[PDB]
């Protein structure tokens, strides 16, 4: 039964055909188990180790590298020679990267925990049932529990399934439904049916939800639903059905792989098309076995030259360090790729209480009735100082200190606040401050009566701990609390039944003290306290009361108002049913209005400016609160969301108003709203969807399992540090200090990181562009290989990895938050920038190839080989007289490759400096603006010389130490790359900035 809350206890027992006294028969247990299944959320997909390794080879680029590893392995096999010490090195390194890449991918899934499995933390192992096969209670496995089962719970027990309460054996039953919401304040349950079939869980006062705890009491019930059909199971299904898209960077990177694959293939065809002329070569002569190895050697090199092998490592490093940085700013980011998404945040939906505000309640104002004389009326307004829970403050009338005891109305006022209260104070000796015990709202009343002191009790003589509950205890000794009628949202109030102390043999003198929302309470007030006297409630007076309430709540005070009334003649104790909470409003009628208290939940000191930062950054901020629409709007105006005098009729909605709109007007409302009050449980997810329908990168806050699907759906789900474990696991970021300002600080940091990420991404890919051209040129012209896979890998992983990493430490722009959010579809390289790297790559490709060609020709250490024979170097071993001179093995010399490599390295060191700013020249933004970058370049070169001198290394990379003259030639051809980019930057700054 999904609607068991609306059904009577007799109807639920009738439905399943079960006896409350005996329970389900063994046949019924069988039939119900087979029908509804076991009481458990389905097990997650057990991704095996082998299946996990395979996923690491599903990426397009790692498959290309895998293919390039195979050809390299085959070529390292089928070869003539005895020097295999530098043959199987190349295919082994490529394989090592793939394996190392596969190791990391497995290490992540090993440590990653999804929120769906975090929900299984809330399903207990055991559960107690009554079945017909036994007299006493039998504790069985909770998964074996079925709908229709008669279950028993007690204090400490974790509720095994969604249960319709049948009988409460103890006096009262308190349940901790904190895993659903955030308020750990235990709620009271009953057995009477809840009329509304479409009632929310908060109002289902006769249900026990799977996962919650019995704070107090012991009761018997019948299982309504199990497994995924429970409230927590229905949430699990929503999360499982929620499909989270990849971050914009991941979508661009994936796009990059798709296109890099095409290019790689295209080039291969191009190389073949250029060498079509080999079809006109005689079949007799030459070597088709050496001609094939050449075309396969350059193929392997082409792949390695294309893939930014070091990029996924550099990205991860930047994010991990940024995460550590954000952690110090109270922002705990859980997913590394979410850092980018965080910087693209266009809309931030934050809860008010605890985040936008301090959740530190404090009574600021209050008023009683001073005089009612016909059409004439006067109130007595007061003000209270001190915003802390400490009993340190005074009461003022017109800014003048007054004694509360001199007002009879205020004595009754304080009496209500002390007795109609389930909270208290406690001075912490460890911290040294007064902390709250219970609800923040009720505790604010506890603090108030300590400041008022209507009886002028000697409180300056007491200690610090005894000072906490002083004036309260004085009032408690006056009236004896018989019982309390709990709060309920249907009547929005609570009350306490009290009898006088000195009254052992009497039945006359009882009083009821009511508190709650002003509207409902005042409507039930037929009388008015004027000091000790009482007058009938009249029109003009009632309006005078409601007006001030409207002013305090909707004004710049933004106060939450509570109405306090007393029932002078409460119904007889015997004529009251304390189990039927439906009759409570009736019990709280014919009241006498005493006064109204106004309390403030002050906004954080940093929220005001943080909101403004968002306005500057084009980030819309939406408030979600429990306040009424009027107060909600007022608080928005106070914190700067709304202009103090701007129209907001179409920018603020209640949950009910939002439901009354058609689906078309709902989507429209979300694109312009900034304030949601009294929101219904399903609305957070709905709002996110609508925001996503406008392609908004949405941030969303929450702290309970109720908000879990919304947190998972939003691009950046945000959880509170004081929040639940499931909410945290369902989020992308955790606010350690629960502060809204932490969010904004995180977004700014998110922008700074991605800007630097744009740099080393474009820097590394730019290098790969130049490398490919080098491989293409050396294949098109038919030149000996200038750069080999082993060398290119060292560059892309180490030599260029260090400057790339350093580019992630580039100083952020000063106008970071003075710019609109970045469009997710904004490409990393396009337009004139595409042309720049198109030119730079062409330069690098020519410089590296040219440097190798320079050694074969116009070099002293090199031969006098002409161009015509350098392109036909594969024919020197056969057609000797055509190229008579030196040995044919000189075409495999290590010197020209070192010249190419050193040029590649040097240029990329220069291009790293060119990557400090996109358009700003080095004359405007010097290289020493980034000290980390300069240090990285020094290290990269030190590692370059490392593999040039340390004997085991230059053999592996096929390198030889360059002469001073040769090194000069490297600088002659490398350094002017700065001038080239400088010109291109100059063209961008003066002929494109429109
Ligand atoms: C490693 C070497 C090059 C070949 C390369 O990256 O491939 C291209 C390709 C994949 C794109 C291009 C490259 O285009 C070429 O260089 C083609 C010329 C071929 C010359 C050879 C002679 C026959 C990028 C690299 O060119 C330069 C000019 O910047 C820019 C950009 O890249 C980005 O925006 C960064 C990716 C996150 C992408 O156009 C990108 O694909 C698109 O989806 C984007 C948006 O990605
Ligand atoms: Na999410």
């Amino acid at each position: 039964m999904e609607a068991a809350h609306s059904k009577s206890t007799e109807e639920c027992l009738a439905y399943f055909g079960v006896s409350e006294t005996t329970g389900l028969t063994p046949d019924q247990v069988k039939r119900h188990l087979e029908k509804y299944g076991h009481n458990e959320l389905p097990a997650e997909e057990g991704k095996s180790l082998w299946e996990l390794v395979i996923e690491q080879f599903e990426d397009l680029l790692v498959r290309i590298l895998l293919l390039a590893a195979c050809i390299s392995f085959v070529l390292a096999w089928f070869e003539e020679g005895e020097e295999t010490i530098t043959a199987f090195v190349e295919p082994f390194v490529i394989l090592l990267i793939l394996i190392a890449n596969a190791i990391v991918g497995v290490w992540q899934e090993r440590n990653a925990e999804n929120a769906i499995e975090a929900l299984k933390e809330y399903e207990p192992e055991m559960g107690k049932v009554y079945r017909a096969d036994r007299k006493s209670v039998q504790r069985i496995k909770a998964r074996d529990i079925v709908p229709g089962d008669i279950v028993e719970v007690a204090v400490g027990d974790k509720v095994p399934a969604d249960i319709r309460i049948l009988s409460i054996k103890s006096t009262t039953l308190r349940v901790d439904q904190s895993i659903l919401t955030g308020e750990s304040v235990s709620v009271i349950k009953h057995t009477e049916p809840v009329p509304d079939p479409r009632a929310v869980n908060q109002d289902k006062k006769n249900m026990l939800f799977s996962g919650t705890n019995i704070a107090a009491g012991k009761a018997l019930g019948i299982v309504a639903t199990t497994g995924v059909s429970t409230e927590i199971g229905k949430i699990r299904d929503q999360m499982a059905a929620t499909e989270q898209d990849k971050t914009p960077l991941q979508q661009k990177l994936d796009e990059f792989g798709e296109q890099l694959s095409k290019v790689i293939s295209l080039i291969c065809v191009a190389v073949w098309l250029i060498n079509i002329g080999h079809f006109n070569d005689p079949v007799h002569g030459g070597s088709w076995i050496r001609g094939a190895i050449y075309y396969f050697k350059i193929a392997v090199a082409l792949a390695v030259a294309a893939i930014p092998e070091g990029l996924p490592a550099v990205i991860t490093t930047c994010l991990a360090l940024g995460t550590r940085r954000m952690a110090k700013k109270n922002a705990i980011v859980r997913s590394l790729p979410s850092v980018e998404t965080l910087g693209c945040t266009s809309v931030i939906c934050s809860d008010k209480t605890g985040t936008l505000t301090t959740n530190q309640m404090s009574v600021c104002k209050m008023f009683i009735i001073d005089k009612v004389d016909g059409d004439f009326c006067s109130l007595n307004e007061f003000s209270i100082t001190g915003s802390t829970y400490a009993p340190e403050g005074e009461v003022l009338k017109n800014d003048k200190p007054i004694r509360s005891g001199q007002f009879d109305g205020l004595v009754e006022l304080a009496t209500i606040c002390a007795l109609c209260n389930d909270s208290s104070l406690d001075f912490n000796e460890t911290k040294g401050v007064y902390e709250k015990v219970g609800e923040a709202t009720e505790t604010a009343l506890t603090t108030l009566v300590e400041k008022m002191n209507v009886f002028n009790t000697e409180v300056r003589n007491l200690s610090k701990v005894e000072r906490a509950n002083a004036c309260n205890s004085v009032i408690r000794q006056l009236m004896k609390k018989e019982f309390t009628l709990e709060f309920s949202r249907d009547r929005k109030s609570m009350s306490v039944y009290c009898s006088p102390a000195k009254s052992s043999r009497a039945a006359v003198g009882n009083k009821m003290f009511v508190k709650g929302a002003p509207e409902g309470v005042i409507d039930r007030c037929n009388y008015v306290r004027v000091g000790t006297t009482r007058v009938p409630m009249t029109g003009p007076v009632k309006e005078k009361i409601l007006s001030v309430i409207k002013e305090w709540g909707t004004g710049r005070d933004t106060l939450r108002c509570l109405a306090l009334a007393t029932r002078d003649t409460p119904p007889k104790r015997e004529e009251m049913v304390l189990d039927d909470s439906s009759r409570f409003m009736e019990y709280e009628t014919d009241l006498t209005f005493v006064g109204v208290v106004g309390m403030l939940d002050p906004p954080r000191k940093e929220v005001m400016g943080s909101i403004q930062l968002c306005r500057d950054a084009g980030i819309r901020v939406i408030m979600i609160t429990g306040d009424n629409k009027g107060t909600a709007i007022a608080i928005c105006r106070r914190i700067g969301i709304f202009g103090e005098n701007e129209e907001v009729a179409d920018r603020a909605y209640t949950g009910r108003e939002f439901d009354d709109l058609p689906l078309a007007e709902q989507r429209e409302a979300c694109r312009r709203a900034c304030c949601f009050a009294r929101v219904e449980p399903s609305h957070k997810s709905k709002i996110v969807e609508y925001l996503q329908s406008y392609d908004e990168i949405t941030a969303m806050t929450g702290d309970g399992v109720n908000d879990a699907p919304a947190l998972k759906k939003a691009e950046i789900g945000i959880a509170m540090g004081s929040g639940t474990a499931v909410a945290k696991t369902a989020s992308e970021m955790v606010l350690a200090d629960d502060n809204f300002s932490t969010i904004v600080a995180a977004v700014e940091e998110g922008r700074a990181i991605y800007n630097n990420m744009k740099q080393f991404i474009r820097y590394l890919i730019s290098s790969n562009v130049g490398e490919v051209v080098c491989i293409f040129l050396t294949a098109a012209l038919g030149l000996p290989e200038a750069l080999i896979p082993v060398q290119l890998l060292w560059v892309n992983l180490v030599t260029d990895g260090l400057p790339a990493t350093a580019l992630g430490f580039n100083p952020p722009d000063l106008d970071i938050m003075d710019r609109p959010p970045r469009s997710p579809k904004e490409p990393l390289i396009s337009g004139w920038l595409f042309f720049r790297y198109m030119a730079i790559g062409g330069y690098v490709g020519a410089a590296t190839v040219g440097a190798a060609a320079w050694w074969f020709m116009y070099a002293e250490d090199g031969p006098g080989v002409t161009y015509h024979q350098l392109t036909h170097f594969m024919q020197c071993t056969e057609d000797h007289p055509h190229f008579e001179g030196l040995d044919c093995e000189i075409f495999e010399a290590p010197e020209p490759m070192t010249m190419a490599l050193s040029v590649l390295v040097t240029i990329e060191m220069c291009n790293a400096l060119n990557s400090l700013s996109e358009n700003q020249s080095l004359m405007r933004m010097p290289p020493w603006v980034n000290i980390w970058l300069l240090g990285s370049i020094c290290l990269s070169m030190s590692l370059h010389f490392l593999i040039l001198y340390v004997d085991p290394l230059p053999m592996i990379f096929k390198l030889k130490a360059l002469d001073l003259t040769q090194w000069l030639m490297v600088l002659k051809i490398s350094l002017p790359v700065i001038g080239l980019d400088e010109i291109l930057k100059f063209i961008a700054r003066n002929y494109l900035e429109g």
